[PDB]
């Protein structure tokens, strides 16, 4: 590799996992759009097994991203609109305080305060009707944002309906299987499972547990070479030949609401380059992330701009993942862990590792 790259990599990365008693971590840098890969330690502590460029991690919310450019592509495929009633695709959603709610506010998470978490009491179909169906908002359709896993999960399943595929089913043929992304599932095959790292919880071994909307919120499992091909993807959507895929690129990153220095689009958020790093930084910390803040809508949606950082945070019970690029500067960045350590650790070695090679 270039040894700028492997300097500022290693620089960077080995106090990290330092300080964060990082069990296993893999990197992957695009430089100039092309992947260069770093791997520590262990995907299995007890049956040392190490992280390697096939090794499989739980992404957590950056799942997300994926549900964004799926529902970005069916809209592409005229399937959906995002000013959609919520109601269309689920007519049983009867309860008045769904008047006005739309796809749009669904997959930006502003609904009007449809909660983090969908209560693990949720199990089974007629469950999740009664679930939103007495979900009562807090505000105004289209006035603040509450980053949501019930939002932008709704917002997955219902953005599939008129295809009649499932969201899994989707998911692998119109956006895994043309962008190549072979080692990426959101189940995990028996052929897999050799690669599939062990989450580290409290010293202990764990994996995802099933819940509702969990494939469309947080359940993707991908390797360090498939997350840097996604990003690729997402750098350059033009060079895609499936023209809804490029399209629905396209759409998840177009600007649909501001909330301080940062623009919500679909699954992805994006900052203006050049960004402060305290902005990305401290704006990446729970305490702000998770916070319920007014937005702006921007009206209409400002298309993709190249010169932005893209970027998305997410976690599991036993780890922690971060992605970021600058399209203008076909530069970026995927960093895959077997813990959930901070989300500003993240950014801040995200930050220092882009900032030296851009
Ligand atoms: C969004 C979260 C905080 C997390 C993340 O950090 O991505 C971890 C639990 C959670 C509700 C979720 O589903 O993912």
């Amino acid at each position: 590799a270039p040894q700028q790259i492997n300097d500022i990599v290693h620089r960077t990365i080995t106090p990290l996992i330092e300080q964060q008693k990082i069990p296993g971590m893999a990197v992957a840098v695009i430089y100039q759009g092309k992947p260069y890969y770093f791997t520590w330690g262990y995907a299995d502590i007890a049956k040392k097994q190490p992280v390697t460029q096939q090794t499989l991690f739980e992404l957590g919310s950056v799942s997300k991203t994926f549900t964004g450019v799926l529902g970005g592509d069916a809209i592409a495929r005229g399937e959906i609109k995002l000013s959609d009633p919520t109601t269309k695709y689920w007519p049983e959603l009867t309860a008045k305080q769904w008047n006005g709610i739309t796809l749009l506010h669904l997959a930006t998470y502003t609904a009007g305060g449809l909660p983090l978490q969908v209560p693990d009491e949720v199990k089974s179909s007629s469950d999740l009707l009664r679930f939103y169906q007495n979900w009562q908002p807090a505000w105004a359709p289209g006035t603040q944002r509450l980053y949501a896993n019930s939002s932008i999960g709704l917002f997955g399943a219902l953005a599939v309906k008129p295809s009649g595929l499932s969201f899994e089913q989707a998911m692998q043929t119109r956006v895994f299987q043309p962008l190549k992304l072979n080692h990426t599932w959101i189940n995990v095959p028996p052929a897999e499972e050799k690669n599939y790292a062990w989450g580290y919880r409290e010293g202990k071994a764990v994996h995802v547990s099933p819940g509702a909307l969990d494939a469309e919120a947080y359940g993707v499992k991908s390797t360090i070479e498939d997350m840097a091909r996604w990003v690729q993807s997402n750098l350059k959507p033009l060079d895609i030949n499936e023209k809804t895929l490029q399209q629905g690129i396209q759409l998840a990153q177009s600007r649909y609401w501001q909330t301080g220095d940062m623009y919500q689009g679909l699954g992805w958020e994006m900052l203006d380059w050049p960004v402060n790093p305290d902005s990305i930084i401290n704006g990446s910390d729970n305490k702000i992330a998770l916070a319920a803040r007014p937005v702006k809508a921007i009206t209409p949606p400002t298309p993709a701009v190249r010169a932005s950082w893209v970027h998305k945070t997410g976690a599991t019970g036993g780890f922690g993942s971060y992605v970021a690029f600058i399209p203008e500067k076909e530069l970026g960045i995927v960093m895959l862990a077997n813990k959930n350590y901070p989300n500003p650790a993240r950014v801040d070695a995200a930050w220092q590792i882009l900032n030296a090679l851009q």
